[PDB]
């Protein structure tokens, strides 16, 4: 039904961001398989990329292959490259993703319950507030054309409304998914970003840290 699978587009659409804005420190919450991670590696501006995930599993065996290979030696970056994945959640504050500079959470909102997704602003825009965080969940109206929640355009610019003014951000809406009849019904995933206007808390656990080698 969509030309490039639709979980593609949503890592493309931050690929490009990335692109246009060259963040230095990145991280994905909720990074499942790896596969954004690997996506944004490709850039050489990024000179920390990091993933968190409740799920140690999802991780196990992921971060073996994003450490450098023996062609990385040979042609090396300009600077230095870290990567690290974490097994943690988003509800609870941790010290080593303070002062980055782009945070993606890509389908991860509709995975919190009430009680965690009323958390989940406090820490990410609250505490962590990086220059850029990037929410994305499903339009339920796209569904006539497990998730603890289905969000229409309204509910979710509404919530972003209130959050984007509470943490002092400006949020725009946007999406990936042509309808293509019926135009009106939106984009498949409704996507909004977020554009921003010392005490050590290491809760999450490191499961896999590399870095890379480098030359300038
Ligand atoms: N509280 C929480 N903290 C961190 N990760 C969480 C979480 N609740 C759910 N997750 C994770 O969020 C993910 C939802 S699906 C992963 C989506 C991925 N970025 C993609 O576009 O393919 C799962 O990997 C799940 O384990």
């Amino acid at each position: 039904q969509f030309k490039p699978p639709l979980y593609r587009q949503r890592y493309q659409f931050v690929k490009n961001l990335v692109d246009q804005h060259e963040p230095k420190k990145v991280a994905d919450l909720g990074c499942g398989d790896t596969s954004l991670l690997r996506l944004l590696k490709v850039n050489p501006c990024i000179e920390l990329l990091v993933g968190v995930d409740i799920n140690e599993d999802k991780l196990r065996w992921r971060g073996d292959s994003l450490a450098p290979f023996l062609g990385d030696f040979l042609k090396p970056r300009d600077l230095n490259l870290t990567i690290t994945l974490y097994h943690g959640s988003v509800v609870e504050r941790d010290s080593r993703l303070l002062g980055f500079d782009l945070i993606t959470c890509i389908e991860l909102i509709e995975h919190l319950d009430s009680g965690d997704l009323a958390r989940f602003p406090e820490v990410v825009f609250g505490y962590l507030s990086p220059s850029m965080i990037v929410i994305s969940t499903p339009n339920s109206e796209f569904n006539p054309l497990d998730h603890k929640f289905e969000w229409t355009r309204m509910e979710f610019q509404t919530w972003a409304l209130y959050v984007a003014n509470r943490y002092d951000y400006s949020v725009e809406f946007t999406g990936v998914g042509e309808p293509p009849g019926a135009e009106n019904v939106g984009y498949c995933t409704q996507i909004g970003i977020f554009r921003k206007n010392q005490h050590d808390q290491h809760v999450y656990k490191a499961v896999f840290t590399t870095s890379y080698p480098s030359l300038q």
